[PDB]
């Protein structure tokens, strides 16, 4: 049998375990919200100094926070209301420092004004990320995907979009 | 370093930590299953005797659980199917007896039978919430949000509600 | 005072607890991205071998994981697009080794070719799941649900799918 201390450490250990799985729960959280609410500022925070990522089918490969943040406000002005609605997360911890979730993503794109006025876009994806661990804080290292299906199509203008928070 | 019963006594508090951030999204999983499906008496078991919250825009105020229970049970009639949807949840215990919650939720109504017959709304909040607890329980005491956005439209007669908890 | 080997005994029940509930949720989560990516021998281990549950409003009832999955490919085809979307988890754990769970379910089906082509269903579903752990793995052992609403309806041609996992 093991001692007391032995027992403790090992509390130690897997408790942190379960408190950095809500962290990155918490910090996709975040992630959407701020992405959703365009928040780009904050959301540059969610990311890692160290991070690479891609877009445009592979053809656009992005080296850091700002860079990216930059991109996706280019993707996302605001004529075009987002929804990246997360489900059933899988986190599992590799190391002290590292980590890696699945996610389950529906998402909704509406176009209100401009170019694209009344374009919809519906879809869901399985999303595959990386994390890891910065003096006490996670971030998000990689994020890619599978698409599950995409629908895009013409609204009906007779729809009202009564409330909008960034018209 | 630290001794063993301080060790425990971090564990011990760090552990309910992670105890009560359960026991939160549990309430909030309640809220919405019994707002959804109407079980109004189940519902104002979730609320804070202490509550204060608002709706119409700040126009109107309720100060208990009656009196809340009460007036959403007067927006949601059997006529009207409701899906408040949570997502991708943020705690953070603020004391041993306080939290803070954001949420983010996808909404969805749909009118059966009377003078709203046919009418859709779909839209999306990021709620914030706080909470409390009480005699070892938690409790919801006040609830806002911020509207992504709204949207109201006629939906297809040709669609078939083929099955509904409340007809 | 409780002895230190007893808070410490405390700890450690109280974190297996936390730590059971995080499975069942990472459980679920692979049975709907299994279910929905219809990868069925992999959504096969979910399933404990000594699970009961019934179909076609209780007509057809499965005995084994071989007899569901052989079951719920049948209804899922290729042809046929799935989102079961979990929301807002209710996880209790009733014993070392059994639990029960709730789920807020919304679900989405699109047919892409076949003889119900342009068909949509959408729906959603509280569901009530018991789950059993052997040899410290957790298992689905029942589910069941409620409906809350199921609308049938034809899409609209117009509507182009520009991705999709299954074809
Ligand atoms: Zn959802």
């Amino acid at each position: 049998g093991m001692t007391l201390e032995e027992r403790v450490e090992a509390l130690e250990k897997e408790l942190q375990k379960m408190k950095d799985i809500e962290a990155i729960k918490e910090l996709k959280g975040k992630y959407f919200r701020c992405l959703d609410g365009k928040m780009w500022d904050e959301l540059e925070t969610t990311l890692s100094p160290n991070i690479v990522t891609s877009y445009s089918n592979g053809k656009l490969v992005f080296h850091s926070p700002k860079e990216v943040t930059d991109y996706l406000k280019s993707t996302m002005p605001k004529e075009e209301i987002s929804m990246h609605m997360g489900h059933t997360p899988e986190i599992t911890i590799d190391s002290e420092t590292t980590a890696t979730g699945r996610w389950y993503l529906e998402d909704k794109l509406i176009f209100t004004d401009g170019k694209y006025k009344d374009v919809g876009i519906n879809g869901g994806a399985f999303y595959t990320d990386k994390y890891e661990k910065i003096e006490g804080q996670w971030y998000i290292l990689e994020t890619g995907y599978v698409r599950i299906y995409e629908e895009h199509f013409m609204r009906d203008p007779k729809i009202h979009i009564t409330m909008n928070m960034h018209k």
